[PDB]
């Protein structure tokens, strides 16, 4: 599972939901899910509008709870730390993996900060 950061063209466009957020909840691990969930202070959505049923259709992240899977090892207790999330939806719930484009906005380019805010949903092609 542990792959290398995949082209944002691919991550932006291939993914069916991308948004910047803060983590403000703990991961719920069912014994009989195969997946888990994390809660997050969703700041703004970049990709998902068509899924933006109401306004906020992405406030938790659903990854598989497997061993060889790429869930989402989240190491951040800061509820004021923003983030970047590339991920498609599953019957409603968001899905992500450590081999999906997912990292600190704050680590992004100012241009690719705008790009994701305006430019990478139609011109995702990094």
């Amino acid at each position: 599972c542990t792959c290398v950061p995949p082209h944002p063209q691919t991550a932006f466009c291939n993914s069916d939901l991308v948004i910047r957020a803060k983590f403000v909840g703990t991961p719920e691990v069912n014994q009989t899910t195969l997946y888990q969930r994390y809660e997050i202070k969703m700041t703004k959505m970049y990709k998902g509008f068509q899924a933006l049923g109401d306004a906020a259709d992405i406030r938790f992240v659903y990854t598989p709870a497997m061993e060889s899977v790429c869930g989402y090892f989240h190491r951040s207790h800061n509820r004021s730390e923003e983030f970047l999330i590339a991920g498609k939806l599953q019957d409603g719930l968001l899905h992500i993996t450590t081999c999906s484009f997912v990292a600190p906005w704050n680590s992004l380019s100012l241009a690719q900060r705008r790009g994701f805010t305006k430019t990478y949903t139609v011109g995702c092609e990094e």
